[PDB]
């Protein structure tokens, strides 16, 4: 089974971006990078609370289940000044255990409101997962994080 705990080296991946650029994880190291995983683009409740990574001081990389072709859209819509990955067959979501089907619909199995902090030498030094979609993460305590490992 899959399972992320803190100090562990995060498992690597590689994603499509919004411009099908492929990005590899472990190709960020010797950079901090933050894992925004959210359950779906175009969630509505202005802008999608996205948009308060694009003041982080590190390699942010959102990530969701959606296509690129309407992640795109959705990175121009909220101005995500980040890259925006479509884990599209789910293999992300099952690495990171964030994964959940949606309650209104049967069999769509999507991401949970998550952050992954990773340091520069790869390794998981800060996790936050939400059952809960709608919950926002601690974004204080994050940029502490984030400083701590730059």
């Amino acid at each position: 089974g899959h399972m992320v705990e803190i100090g562990e080296l995060a498992p690597d991946f590689e994603l499509p971006d919004t411009e099908l650029k492929k990005v590899k994880l472990s190709a960020l190291k010797g950079k901090v990078v933050v894992l925004a995983f959210y359950p779906a683009a175009f969630t509505q409740v202005f802008r999608d609370s996205m948009a308060k990574f694009n003041q982080v001081n590190a390699v942010v990389l959102g990530i969701s289940v959606d296509p690129p072709f309407s992640n795109k859209a959705f990175k121009e819509h909220n101005k995500l000044n980040f890259t925006i990955l479509s884990d599209y067959n789910r293999e992300v979501v099952k690495k990171y255990n964030v994964a959940w089907e949606f309650p209104a619909l049967p069999g769509y199995v999507l991401a949970k409101r998550a952050v992954f902090v990773i340091d520069k030498e790869g390794k998981v030094r800060y996790k936050w997962v939400s059952d809960d979609p709608t919950k926002e993460p601690p974004y204080d305590e994050i940029e502490k994080v984030v400083k701590s490992l730059s």
